C-alpha cells in the first residue's frame, strides 16, 4: 500500500527532549507500583538555564522485562506526537542515553483528583471552599483533554479521577498514558494482556470482550463525573466486583444521581453509559454541552 497511517511508536525518538541526568534532584514518591514509580524531582536548568523548577519523573524498576522497557519508550513516543494541551500532565524532557529510560513531565502541586475531594468533602458548599462552579470547570476541562486527545485518534483507557490532577489556577490536567493507544488504524484495540483492570470504570464491551475505542473512553468519563459530583464517593457503592455485578451492568443497572449533580450533567452520565456504544456522545459534543451549561450559570 502506497498509504498508511503512520504509528507513532514506530517514529524515531526525537531527542530535542533529551534532558542531563545528572541534572535531576530525586525527591519524594508519587506513585508506585509493580513496574515502576513516578517521584517527584528538582530539574536544574531544564525549561531556563539558571532556574530549577519541579518536575515529575517516571522510572521503571531495574528487573524491568523488555516489555515494560518498550511500552515506556512507547508512551514516550506517544506523548511526543500528541503534543502539548493545557488539559494533560504534558511532556517535558527525557533522559535516554545508557543509563534507565526517565521520562520527565509536568508536577502538579495539589495531587489527584480523587483525595482532593475526598478532602474537600466536609467543607463542600453546594474561604477556599469547594463549589458548584469548580465541579462544572473540571468537568469542562477533562472533556476538553479527551477530546484533544480523541483528535489526535488516542485513547486513554483509564479514565477516572485517581488520574487526574490538579495544579495551579484550578486546571485539572488528565496523567497516565501509560495504556495510552493512537487506534487511527482499526478504530479499536483489543487488549490481549493479562493486568488487573479497572472494572468499575470500564464500558461493557471492554469487560466482556476486551474492547477499547473513543466510546469506551466516554462511557468511563461518565464514571468520573459520578465521582466529581459524588465529591469522590467510590462507584457502585455496596456492589462488590463478582458475578451479580457483571449481570446487573449487562441487564441495564446504572447509578443514579448524585446528590449535587445537575440534571443536565447527570443528563451526559445517562448517555456515556448506554449499552450501544453508538449512542454515547463524543467528547466534543460534551465540550459543547458542558460549554452551553456554563455559560447560563
Ligand atoms: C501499573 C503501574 O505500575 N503504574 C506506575 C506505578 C508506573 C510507574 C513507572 C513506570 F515506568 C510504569 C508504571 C505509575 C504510573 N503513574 C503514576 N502516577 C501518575 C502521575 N503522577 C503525577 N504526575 C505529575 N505530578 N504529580 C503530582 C502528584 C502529587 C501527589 N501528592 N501531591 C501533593 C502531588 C502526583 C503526580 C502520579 C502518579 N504512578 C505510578
Amino acid at each position: 500500500n502506497n498509504y498508511s497511517y503512520i504509528d507513532p511508536t514506530q517514529l524515531p525518538y526525537d531527542h530535542k527532549w533529551e534532558f542531563p541526568r545528572n541534572r535531576l534532584s530525586f525527591g519524594k514518591t508519587l506513585g508506585a507500583g509493580a513496574f515502576g514509580k513516578v517521584v517527584e524531582a528538582t530539574a536544574q536548568g531544564l525549561i531556563k538555564s539558571d532556574a530549577a523548577m519541579t518536575v515529575a519523573v517516571k522510572m521503571l524498576k531495574p528487573s524491568a522485562h523488555s516489555t515494560e522497557r518498550e511500552a515506556l519508550m512507547s508512551e514516550l513516543k506517544v506523548l511526543s506526537y500528541l503534543g502539548n494541551h493545557e488539559n494533560i500532565v504534558n511532556l517535558l524532557g527525557a533522559c535516554t542515553h545508557g543509563g534507565p529510560t526517565l521520562v520527565i513531565t509536568e508536577y502538579c502541586c495539589y495531587g489527584d483528583l480523587l483525595n482532593f475531594l475526598r478532602r474537600k468533602r466536609d467543607e463542600f458548599v453546594p474561604k477556599d471552599f469547594l463549589t458548584l462552579e469548580h465541579l462544572l470547570s473540571f468537568s469542562y476541562q477533562v472533556a476538553k483533554g479527551m477530546a484533544f486527545l480523541a483528535s489526535k485518534n488516542c485513547i486513554h483507557r483509564d479514565l477516572a479521577a485517581r488520574n487526574i490532577l490538579l495544579t495551579h489556577g484550578n486546571i485539572t490536567k488528565i496523567c497516565d498514558f501509560g495504556l495510552a493507544r493512537d487506534i487511527k488504524n482499526d478504530s479499536n484495540y483489543v487488549d490481549k494482556g493479562n493486568a488487573r483492570l479497572p472494572v468499575k470504570w470500564m464500558a461493557p464491551e471492554s469487560i466482556f470482550n476486551s474492547v477499547y475505542t473513543f466510546e469506551s473512553d466516554v462511557w468511563s468519563y461518565g464514571i468520573f463525573l459520578w465521582e466529581l459530583f459524588s465529591l469522590g464517593s467510590s462507584p457502585y457503592p455496596g456492589m462488590p466486583v463478582d458475578s451479580k455485578f457483571y449481570k446487573m451492568i449487562k441487564e441495564g443497572f446504572r447509578m443514579s444521581s448524585p446528590e449535587y449533580a445537575p440534571a443536565e450533567m447527570y443528563d451526559i452520565m445517562k448517555t456515556c453509559w448506554d449499552a450501544d456504544p453508538d449512542k454515547r456522545p463524543t467528547f466534543k459534543q460534551i465540550v459543547q454541552d458542558i460549554e452551553k451549561q456554563i455559560s447560563e450559570s
